């Protein structure tokens, strides 16, 4: 039947989106400059942007238009940064971006057509891969780009943070006898953040990755503060730390983030609280310390021990033979020499390949965005 019928069928669409090139910076403006975060369609189907966004590169290549391909991914990466300059004080919308940066990485991958992405895909989502040109050089570009989105994703949420840590940690007392901000207080900031992080559908992988930093980030400002102050150095201060690391613990288990890294970051915290409570007055406590703390250093393990405030009715101060005792027996063990800890150190953040199941022929373009002058093909 190659010639005409009546009536005439409306075609199948094949999940490409075509665009006039005069028409490319109103593109991406209406698609990432001038986007609203929290439009209702972007967060239905969280990564939308980044799939039209590539659902447009997949016509360009179908063209073979090495130019229009070219433009497109220049204009995308510009646009990224221009929003995330000019917006990117606010956490939601930088979790936004680092989310739909990482998808439209994760689309170059699962649609470029090498075997060893094409892994998960269904027969179907084969047939989308791009069969013209080869993206590799721009995935490293974006994947650079997503490194710098996650840093500032990490200074957002660290200016959220610290202010709550010293007095939701160390500050809030309630214990009786034996002499702002709550631990509830970070509990559900934590919340808060990872409630956003999932309905962007951040990646699990990246998600974990963002947790144990802020963990991190607790645990070092916490610690800080315990070697720097006289007054936070007490058996009951190390009943309290204890304590509140024990809920942050019950988090992760909640989230099922125990393998996230984020518990082994508060392993010096946690031997600074049970150094608090442990007994410093014979050869042999002495030995207990150095077993136990081997997640401090030398300087960490002396400073608390010099800052320690006694409660007379239960115990002394710690005296200078103590001292010179730990300090003997740990000549032998290779420390480093740090005191403070830097609570600005930012592991090194990576960011494997997720494929989605999104069937891109299902997509259609809500008027909302202001794209009426795409077409489907």
């Amino acid at each position: 039947g190659p010639l005409g019928s009546m009536p005439r069928k409306e075609k199948d669409f094949q999940g490409m989106l075509e665009y006039k090139k005069e028409d490319e910076q109103k593109l991406v403006k209406n698609l990432i400059l001038e986007l609203k975060p929290r439009g209702v369609a972007v967060n239905l189907i969280p990564g939308l942007p980044a799939y039209i966004l590539f659902m447009c590169v997949r016509h360009a290549d179908y063209l073979n238009d090495d130019q229009k391909v070219r433009s497109l991914l220049t204009s995308t990466i510009n646009s990224i940064k221009k929003v995330l300059k000019k917006r990117g004080d606010d956490f939601e919308t930088v979790s936004f971006w680092l989310s739909n940066t990482c998808r439209f990485l994760h689309c170059l991958k699962q649609y470029s057509g090498e075997e060893g992405f094409m892994k998960h895909n269904t027969s179907r989502q084969n047939e989308h891969c791009l069969t013209n040109f080869d993206l590799a050089e721009y995935r490293q570009v974006l994947s650079d780009l997503a490194i710098q989105i996650y840093q500032q994703l990490v200074r957002v949420l660290e200016n959220i943070l610290q202010p709550m840590i010293v007095s939701g940690m160390l500050e809030h007392e309630t214990i009786q006898g034996v002499s702002t901000y709550t631990l509830d207080s970070i509990l559900r900031q934590l919340n808060s953040f990872h409630s956003v992080m999932c309905q962007h559908g951040m990646d699990p992988e990246l998600i974990k990755q963002v947790v144990k930093q802020m963990f991190y980030i607790i645990g070092a400002i916490t610690l800080n503060n315990l070697l720097l102050r006289k007054d936070m150095c007490s058996w009951s201060k190390g009943m309290q730390i204890r304590y509140n690391v024990s809920q942050l613990e019950e988090w992760l288990r909640d989230k099922n983030l125990m393998n996230s890294g984020a518990k082994e970051t508060l392993e010096p915290l946690i031997q600074a609280a049970q150094l608090l409570q442990v007994k410093k007055k014979t050869d042999d406590d002495a030995e207990a310390i150095c077993s136990m703390c081997n997640a401090l250093t030398t300087a960490q393990i002396v400073k608390v021990l010099n800052l320690y405030t006694p409660v007379n009715e239960f115990e002394e101060r710690v005296s200078v033979s103590f001292i010179r005792t730990i300090q003997m027996r740990l000549r032998d063990r290779k420390d480093s020499p740090q005191l403070l800890m830097d609570a600005k150190h930012i592991f090194p953040v990576t960011f494997p390949f997720n494929p989605s199941s999104l069937a891109l022929e299902t997509i259609q373009i809500p008027a909302s965005l202001g794209l009426g002058f795409i077409s489907r093909v």
